[PDB]
């Protein structure tokens, strides 16, 4: 069972206000037919427009909440809302657009999905809290058929053009008018009691309800993210490489080693309490320090309370030496800390909008991260950029312009002139650091941290 059987039952109770008289006994096969689409017994990679929760989780980057609200059923205008915040009014003749016929509305739908999704996914998953009008409006902007490739590249087709009779992916679809072979999922099939607003507001206070279709579309995708990534966590699902994943992760390991090594050299802590990932390894294996590990999986709901991590009776004395919290999200860090905290507000192709201010960070695996909170860092300060190295000054084996920097902490810079090797190493470390920061990671340290204490390690 890889795909969702068209003969699976679909509960129609949520559809009966917009569709009175709808049969209680309904399959996906019959629903797709009621929506005006013919599947023709096609074994060509598109077995059903609807997908399983497991297939939806694997394709979370394609999620687009979609809701349709009647403004006044072929006679009345419809308000089409998307989790991008867009509201389009389609006439059958927070961005609110005036009423227009379907022939122009569909062009706008293709442009919007193509721009939102081209750098995220190879498809679209319409995330619904289905009541009827959204399912019956699909025939006005969606075409289905066999799986196809783009006319201009090797990617799968996501759009169709009636003007040219061709197919395109999200990257080559300018001027295309139809969404081709989209996927969709109805959250209301997961067994909920009560309406969308009541279930969404149980877990989220960041998204409100003005009463427009995009507010519902946003709430729908948020509730789906809460169910699939907050209350249920799956770190075994792998996600494709769409950007700088490898470089960011490599940069994070470089910055961690640099920052921890320098903290140990500058303040000579006898003990380090490493709180976080139970699979963590010593980031400074040669350091003299007593390294003690404490297990805490990435929190996906609320940040950990420091009282629960440290108290209830371990070294017991977390106040001795230094605490290292590398992506271990806590409510209030102790003063003796070295911290890497992902800033959920960051705009990138890796970071998707999440639940209750949190974000869904997708890099190899999916990690719902609780909302960034500046008050967690009141006992610390922002860690300044610096490069430290005790390695010999020797080139071995790309061109050169002399480096002058007060933040290149090396024997050669103490001696008045940065050597070529430390200049190359400094520029590469500065690049890794900038990549990490721009990806969304923030670095914080104990107030007494001073890089001036690193110069005396060259005696
Ligand atoms: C690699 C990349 O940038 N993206 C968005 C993709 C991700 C999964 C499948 C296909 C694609 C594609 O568009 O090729
Ligand atoms: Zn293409
Ligand atoms: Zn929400
Ligand atoms: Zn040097």
């Amino acid at each position: 069972p890889t795909h969702l059987s068209v003969d699976t039952k679909f509960k129609t109770e949520g559809l009966c206000v917009d569709i009175p008289g709808i049969p209680k006994d309904m399959t996906y096969r019959r629903l797709i037919s009621m929506m005006g689409f013919k599947m023709n017994y096609q074994v060509n990679g598109y077995p059903n427009m609807f997908i399983t929760r497991e297939e939806a989780i694997r394709h979370v980057r394609a999620w687009i909440g979609f809701d349709v609200e009647g403004c006044h059923g072929t006679n009345l205008p419809l308000q089409l809302g998307f989790s991008t915040g867009v509201n389009l009014v389609a006439v059958p003749t927070p961005l609110m657009y005036k009423g227009l016929p379907w022939n122009v509305v569909r062009i706008k739908i293709v442009q919007m999905l193509s721009d939102t999704l081209k750098n995220l996914s190879d498809r679209v998953v319409f995330v619904l809290w289905a009541h009827g009008f959204e399912l019956t409006s699909m025939k006005y902007f969606v075409k289905i058929g066999p799986e196809r490739t783009c006319c201009l590249c090797d990617r799968r087709a996501t759009c169709f053009s009636t003007a040219s009779d061709t197919y395109a992916c999200w990257h080559h679809s300018i001027g295309f008018d139809y969404v081709y072979n989209p996927f969709m999922i109805d959250v209301q099939q997961w067994g909920f009691t009560g309406n969308l607003q009541s279930n969404h507001d149980l877990y989220c206070q960041v998204h409100g309800n003005a009463h427009v279709a995009s507010c519902d579309a946003i709430m729908t995708r948020c509730l789906a993210v809460h169910e699939c990534f907050v209350k249920r966590v799956d770190w075994t699902i792998e996600y494709p490489i769409i950007g700088d994943e490898l470089k960011i992760n490599a940069a994070c390991r470089k910055v961690q080693h640099m920052v921890v090594k320098a903290a140990l050299l500058a303040d000579k802590f006898p003990v380090l309490h490493d709180i976080g990932n139970p699979k963590a390894i010593k980031c400074v294996p040669q350091a003299d320090v007593e390294w003690k590990f404490y297990d805490a999986q990435p929190c996906s709901d609320k940040a950990y309370k420091i009282e629960e991590l440290f108290y209830s009776y371990h070294s017991d004395k977390f106040t001795d030496g230094v605490c290292l919290f590398w992506n271990c999200n806590v409510d209030r860090y102790p003063a003796n800390s070295i911290v890497c905290r992902f800033d959920t507000r960051v705009l990138s192709n890796l970071n998707l909008p999440g639940c209750d201010g949190g974000s869904l960070y997708v890099n190899k695996h999916a990690f719902h991260t609780p909302a960034f909170d500046k008050s967690a860092f009141v006992n610390l300060k922002q860690l300044p950029f610096f490069y430290y190295s005790d390695s010999p000054c020797e080139s071995h084996g790309i061109d050169y312009v002399p480096l002058k920097s007060a933040t290149c902490i090396t024997r050669c810079n103490l001696g008045g002139a940065v050597c070529r090797h430390h200049a190359n190493e400094y520029r590469l470390y500065l690049d890794a650091y900038n990549m990490m920061i721009s990806a969304g990671f923030s670095l914080w340290v104990y107030k007494q941290f001073d890089t001036y204490n690193l110069w005396n390690t060259f005696t």
